């Protein structure tokens, strides 16, 4: 470990997210921000809001400059509406720098702001493209890598609690930590393997094959990459195309065929209970998902637990049953590897060498007989087919 001011600066958990704190405006103004690999901008709360307890006050900075310009932010689960500027922008624990970032103040909001999750803003640290409105707001970490000598890298190991945290707990627990500009040796274990990011938008990249406890689901594989595949911090589950859905939910019923759960517990809708300390881990299957490497005709897979995929939730009754809810769901955007993933992985955004490592991650959740797992190389051949294009 080398970057010990920035290890366990992370919060929260994978239904909402995981933040980090920031400060922002002079005097530095504190705020949580949502850490979000799966967009670009860079945006607070602004204004008086029912779930805030606090938000950016610009008229109290004097370093606040106005771009005036409005941006308009809508997405599926929701929408906001801010006012462009920038701002000197710090990471109390991060790296010991300041950088002048643009800042989306925003103004208006709905289905944003969560009730209870400690979060005030988002950080958005995909690239330029997918900026709101364009591609020529700069993205934070593009400003901080400019301004500063901070190595143009940062890695992310979210850690999932593997039970549930009530409101006090999660605010005192160690969600995870965000080393900027390198990577900590003390937060994984194994090796780190590579796969390249295919194109720099959203962090992309090419999924090769699938597999349900060792067995190939079988699919062509352009099927695990329509229309694309990402790594997404800011998505809980693990999304995947709708047919691709379809095979593997099926796979993953046949495997666990020794209990019965509704239609219900699949779609993710409702949870399932086990009295405390039960939960029948050993019937549910592990899950590899093979991934591009940066060697010709060769791969690499990352394999997962249900301790990953079986997300942790409070009972309706509070009991002390051990209670969870599916976590992979389908998606007509593309695969999306969300928390489900990330939890079980340290993962490494190289930026600077277009390529996001991964590995065993120190804090994943498992049991005294399997253990998620980063293995190589496989030969794997024409693994460039598996891209989509539109
Ligand atoms: C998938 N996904 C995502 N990656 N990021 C967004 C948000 C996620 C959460 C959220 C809430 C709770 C838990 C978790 C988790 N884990 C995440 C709140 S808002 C932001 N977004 C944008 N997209 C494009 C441009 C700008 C923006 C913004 N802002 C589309 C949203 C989205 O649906």
């Amino acid at each position: 470990g080398s970057f010990v001011e920035m290890v366990d600066n992370l919060r929260g958990k994978s239904g909402q997210g995981y933040y980090v704190e920031m400060t922002v405006g002079s005097p530095p103004q504190t705020l949580n921000i949502l850490v979000d690999t799966g967009s670009s901008n860079f945006a607070v709360g602004a204004a008086p809001h029912p779930f805030l307890h606090r938000y950016y006050q610009r008229q109290l900075s004097s370093t606040y400059r106005d771009l005036r310009k409005g941006v308009y932010v809508p997405y599926t689960q929701g929408k906001w509406e801010g006012e462009l500027g920038t701002d000197l922008v710090s990471i109390p624990h991060g790296p010991n720098v300041t950088v002048r970032a643009n800042i989306a103040a925003i103004t208006e909001s709905d289905k944003f702001f969560i009730n209870g999750s400690n979060w005030e803003g988002i950080l958005g640290l995909a690239y330029a493209e997918i900026a709101r409105p364009d591609d020529s707001l700069e993205p934070f970490f593009d400003s901080l890598v400019k301004q500063t000598h901070v190595p143009n890298l940062f890695s992310l190991q979210l850690c999932g609690a593997g039970f549930p945290l009530n409101q006090s707990e999660v605010l005192a627990s160690v969600g995870g930590s965000m080393i900027i500009g390198g990577i900590d040796h003390s937060l994984y274990t194994g090796s780190l393997w590579y796969t390249p990011i295919r194109r720099e938008w959203y962090y992309e990249v090419i999924i090769v094959r699938v597999e349900i406890n060792g067995q190939d689901l079988k699919m062509d594989c352009k099927e695990y990459n329509y229309d694309k595949s990402i790594v997404d911090s800011g998505t809980t589950n693990l999304r995947l195309p709708k047919k691709v859905f379809e095979a593997a939910v099926k796979s993953i019923k046949a495997a666990s065929s020794t209990e019965k759960f509704p239609d219900g517990f699949w779609l993710g809708e409702q949870l399932v209970c086990w009295q405390a300390g039960t939960t029948p881990w050993n019937i549910f299957p592990v899950i590899s998902l093979y991934l591009m490497g940066e060697v010709t005709n060769q791969s690499f897979r990352i394999t997962i637990l249900p301790q990953q995929y079986l997300r942790p939730v409070e009972d309706v009754a509070t009991s002390q049953d051990d209670c969870y809810k599916f976590a992979i769901s389908q998606s007509s955007t593309g695969t999306v590897m969300g928390a489900v993933i990330m939890e079980g992985f340290y993962v490494v955004f190289d930026r600077a060498r277009k390529r996001i490592g991964f590995a065993v991650s120190a804090c994943h959740v498992h049991d005294e007989f399997r253990t998620a797992a980063v293995e190589g190389p496989f030969v794997t051949l024409d693994m460039e087919d598996c891209g989509y294009n539109i």
